């Protein structure tokens, strides 16, 4: 009945050493088997790997490795599911890519009454939405941060915010935190900004 | 065969007295052959009759999407009333029932923090004022911006995101001419949520 076709992880398409994949997820299957057909700009490929079956009905996932440049150039990946057929497609959005602007914002004066404070990373003006944002300090990832999903801005670019939560004492001490952003329009697909008490 | 989805009211509708919150019952994959759907609606088990039936809209794969809309009293949504949709159709062997209500769980008041633009952005012709709303439950909220009495043209909120303590947060970005910011003009983030006193709080932001 139901088919979902996810794109590759942003970080996996921008680092050459990682391996980006398109995942075609079928759910709500009978007790049973399913046929996958895969196409790249209309042309069938047979290198996709089907994962083991996953219960509750049954969930079946097929994973196709994509070439980094095929995705960034924006080839279409089409998944066809046949069973006792539904087609789904995905692709990097068309349009002039745009460099993200990364701004780190310290916590509000008001938040300093709380045991934990929020450090905020604003990433805006970027296209397409595919992006990866991470927090770290002293060359180590932080335990507790989350980002919003990308949101479409009025100019047709995307933005998002990443909220890092830390113990106040750690911020008041003078520790430096850094928001790392990875995106295709960035030189080296990578930029970092820092933020510390001052 | 046909499937049934029941949607809650848009959050801004449940929080403003001038707006019309409604629960929406959506039946998809209704056939061309038997396109007739009977809706029954109940609130805490009592049948109600004021629901509105929308014209069916055909999916060009020769099926219909069929929708019924029940307007809800702001206070009943707020107090935890269950809304029930029962759907009947020739294709179905038994009618299908779905129940929806406001999210259960101890309500929590939003903390509201306005943040100025980063130094770096003052480079630009427009700058971003930011309103961080965190700590809140349930997720239904409304965040708006204004100054000097008027609402602001150019802003957008993220959706609410589930934080790690089981509360929600979200951010609202307001964009303004750098000039307006430099000049000391005062901007206010407003926030409407059930757990706030009078369901409303307001926080300001200027050159500080
Ligand atoms: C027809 O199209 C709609 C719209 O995408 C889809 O939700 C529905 O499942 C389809 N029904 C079919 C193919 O019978």
């Amino acid at each position: 009945p139901s088919v979902f076709l996810f794109p590759p992880k942003p970080k996996d398409t921008l680092m050459i050493s990682r391996t980006p994949e398109v995942t075609c997820v079928v759910v709500d299957v009978s007790h049973p088997e399913v046929k996958f057909n895969w196409y790249v700009d209309g042309v069938e490929v047979h290198n996709a790997k089907t994962k083991p079956r996953e219960e509750q009905t049954y969930r079946v996932v097929s994973v196709l490795t994509v070439l980094h440049q095929d995705w960034l150039n924006g080839k279409e990946y089409k998944c066809k599911v046949s069973n006792k057929p539904i087609e789904k497609t995905i692709s990097k959005a068309k349009g002039q890519p745009r460099e993200p602007q990364v701004y780190t914002l310290p916590p509000s004066r008001d938040e300093l009454t709380k045991n934990q404070v929020s450090l905020t990373c604003l990433v805006k003006g970027f296209y397409p939405s595919d992006i990866a944002v991470e927090w770290e300090s002293n060359g180590q990832p932080e335990n507790n941060y989350k980002a919003t999903p990308p949101v479409l801005d009025s100019d047709g670019s995307f933005f998002l915010y990443s909220k890092l939560t830390v113990d106040k004492s750690r911020w008041q001490q003078g520790n430096v935190f850094s928001c790392s952003v990875m995106h295709e329009a960035l030189h080296n697909h990578y930029t970092q900004k820092s933020l510390s008490l001052s």
